[PDB]
């Protein structure tokens, strides 16, 4: 019936808190230090099986400090998350469904030279998906494309649109109380800049590539731990169009990733997650402008997260 499969649903409400230390050594050989903390009021995770819908929402609240050398910059803002999955049951193992993303973020900057800069970003994502999980080998795979837009306006200091598509397939076998998988990732995007007088700060094109094996084990009397290695690289191509002594300039990164999880659940109704994540990532250009001391630009974050869910 209709009416009572309103109520035929169960999830999870949520909080969580993130904390990212950042370190960037720049072209100009310094360092630009970042800190963040993400606190998620409220997430609800929404499940109807009778629906074959999930609906996600999450509520946070973001600040940023950054510091470097003669400069500052706060940033405090407001993000909400709004996520849509209709599914089906293909038969036999197979899936398959249509995600709908939508991302806003309302924020405001704080520096020696602005007081309250307003930025807004909109980000939207559309991801068709294929699942497979066959019984009998226990193994199966998650597959999915996407469309990604981003459109940021930030005043005065212009407006940024980011356009584009990626590919994600992840094999993965369970075995005993072990889950291996592989994440194979593909992404490419336009990204284009403007300020506000219609001057161009960057046209470019981009793509990434990363494949991240995850291994994960379930301890019978208690929770799951799991680990992730990501080994990636990304190229940003500007065209001659771009400011700043960016026209024709090729930018190369090398990314690296560990992360290492445990998540617990805490009586019939409570789960528990906690998560640290390593990442390296080391960009250099096909030529320098002439104002950098090195050709390198390194990131070092460390980030920590603790989640607590109630389940219903
Ligand atoms: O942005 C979309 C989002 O989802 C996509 O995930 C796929 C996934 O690939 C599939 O494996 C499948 O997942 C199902 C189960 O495998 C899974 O166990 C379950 O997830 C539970 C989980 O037990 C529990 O941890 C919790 O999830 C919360 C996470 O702990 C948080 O980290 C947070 O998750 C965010 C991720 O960190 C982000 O990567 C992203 O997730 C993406 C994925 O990358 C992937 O494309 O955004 C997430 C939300 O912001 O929040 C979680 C909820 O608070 O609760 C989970 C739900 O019970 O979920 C699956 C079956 O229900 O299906 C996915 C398709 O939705
Ligand atoms: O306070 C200003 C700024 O100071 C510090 O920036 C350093 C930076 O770390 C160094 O790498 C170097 O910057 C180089 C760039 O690496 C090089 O690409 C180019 O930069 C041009 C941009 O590529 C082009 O887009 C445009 O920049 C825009 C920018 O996209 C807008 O977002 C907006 O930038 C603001 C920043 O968002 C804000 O954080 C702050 O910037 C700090 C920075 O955080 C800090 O690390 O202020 C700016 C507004 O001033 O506006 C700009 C301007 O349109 O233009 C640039 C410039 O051509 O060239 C720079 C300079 O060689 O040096 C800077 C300064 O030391
Ligand atoms: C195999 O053929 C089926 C292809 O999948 C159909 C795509 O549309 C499914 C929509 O599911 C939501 C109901
Ligand atoms: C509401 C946004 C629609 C934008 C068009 C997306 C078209 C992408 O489809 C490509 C192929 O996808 C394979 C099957 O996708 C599953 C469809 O079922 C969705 C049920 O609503
Ligand atoms: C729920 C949408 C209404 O909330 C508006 C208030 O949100 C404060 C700013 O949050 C950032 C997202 O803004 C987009 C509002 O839809
Ligand atoms: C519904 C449609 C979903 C189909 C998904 C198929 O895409 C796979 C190494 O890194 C290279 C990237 O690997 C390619 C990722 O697919
Ligand atoms: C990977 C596509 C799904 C088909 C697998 C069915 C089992 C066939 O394996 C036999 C070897
Ligand atoms: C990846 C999908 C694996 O599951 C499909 C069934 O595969 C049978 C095993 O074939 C040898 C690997
Ligand atoms: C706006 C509606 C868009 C919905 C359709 O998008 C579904 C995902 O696609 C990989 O996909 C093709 C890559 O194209 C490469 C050159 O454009
Ligand atoms: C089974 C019961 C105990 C067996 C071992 C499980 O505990 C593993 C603990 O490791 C958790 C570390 O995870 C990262 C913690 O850092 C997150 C920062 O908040």
């Amino acid at each position: 019936a209709f009416d009572e499969s309103f109520f035929s649903f169960g999830g999870h409400v949520g909080t969580s808190v993130e904390y990212e230390d950042k370190v960037t050594r720049g072209f100009n050989n310094t360092d630009k230090k970042e800190k963040t903390i993400t606190n998620e009021v409220f997430n609800f995770f929404y499940n109807n099986p009778q629906w074959n819908f999930m609906g996600f929402y999450s509520f946070k609240i973001e600040n940023r400090e950054q510091k470097e050398p003669g400069y500052y910059e706060n940033e405090d803002g407001i993000k909400q998350l709004f996520s849509l999955n209709k599914g089906h049951d293909l038969g036999n193992g197979w899936a398959t469904g249509l995600i709908y993303e939508l991302e806003y973020t309302r924020s405001k900057v704080y520096s020696p030279d602005v007081s309250g800069l307003r930025k807004n970003l909109a980000e939207h994502s559309i991801r068709p998906y294929l699942t497979y999980w066959n019984n009998d080998y226990n193994m199966g795979f998650y597959s999915n494309l996407e469309y990604l837009l981003s459109k940021e306006d930030r005043n005065a200091w212009g407006k940024r649109q980011e356009q584009g598509y990626s590919a994600l397939f992840k094999p993965y076998k369970r075995f005993g109380n072990w889950e291996v998988g592989v994440e194979f990732y593909y992404q490419i995007k336009t990204n284009d800049e403007k300020q506000p007088d219609g001057t161009i700060n960057e046209k470019s094109d981009f793509n990434e590539r990363y494949i991240e094996p995850i291994v994960q084990y379930s301890f019978d009397d208690a929770g799951t731990l799991y680990t992730r290695v990501r080994v990636g690289k990304n190229e940003t191509k500007n065209t001659d169009r771009s400011g700043g002594g960016n026209a024709g300039i090729n930018y190369f990164k090398d990314i690296r990733k560990a992360t290492v999880g445990y998540e617990q659940s805490i009586g019939e109704s409570w789960v528990a997650k906690a998560e640290y994540e390593y990442a390296n990532e080391v960009e250099k250009k096909s030529r320098l402008s002439g104002w950098e001391a090195r050709n390198k630009s390194e990131l070092t974050q460390h980030t920590f997260y603790a989640q607590a869910l109630y389940r219903f």
